[PDB]
């Protein structure tokens, strides 16, 4: 019942010795294989310090901004998130399947909110690349698409490895 013998993962990671300190920071979830997760728009995960997680998302009109907080535990590529009672539908085991640390990562996991399985693509969110161009209604959405496009070859190559294509994912940030 630990991460060591978690059975819901379907794929072998390309990053079994994931460097958690390098993985840490803010990530925006661009797309994934779960229809249910399309209801949580422009989700940003913020992994910080030893084991902290702050997750923030909206509905599809950008209304009802929601924040859930939790604790993580990493063993190589595997990680659990235990959310505060609030986001318990998202508490699950997860696995980083691929990342270049600096730009993108592809993650699998088994939350109830995803009908027990999802693979998703996330791009790094940093003020070094994100200049809220004051006047933009679609701040997040434009950032995400540009970051996707900029890293598209690498993302597509890794997805191919897990028998997926970007175009087959549901977009989860416009
Ligand atoms: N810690 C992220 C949990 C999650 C994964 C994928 C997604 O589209 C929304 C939430």
């Amino acid at each position: 019942d630990t991460l060591a013998n978690e059975d819901c993962f379907r794929h072998e990671s390309l990053v079994p010795n994931l460097d958690y300190e390098r993985f840490r920071g803010s990530w925006i979830i661009a797309a994934g294989t779960s229809e249910a997760l399309t209801q949580y728009k422009c989700w940003i995960d913020r992994f910080s310090y030893d084991d902290a997680l702050v997750s923030k998302y909206t509905d599809s009109q950008g209304k009802n901004r929601t924040t859930i907080r939790g604790r993580t535990k990493f063993e190589g590529n595997k990680f659990t998130i235990d959310y505060n009672d609030k986001g318990k539908a998202f508490s699950a085991p997860y696995s980083v399947l691929a990342t270049d640390y600096e730009n993108y990562a592809i993650v699998e996991g088994c939350p109830a909110a995803a009908n027990g399985h999802v693979i998703y693509v996330q791009l790094r969110m940093t003020l070094r690349r994100f200049h809220p161009k004051l006047g933009d209604k679609e701040m997040l959405q434009h950032y995400t698409l540009d970051q996707v496009n900029q890293n598209k070859k690498a993302i597509e190559e890794d997805l191919k490895h897990f028998n997926l294509k970007y175009e087959d994912l549901h977009s989860t940030c416009h």
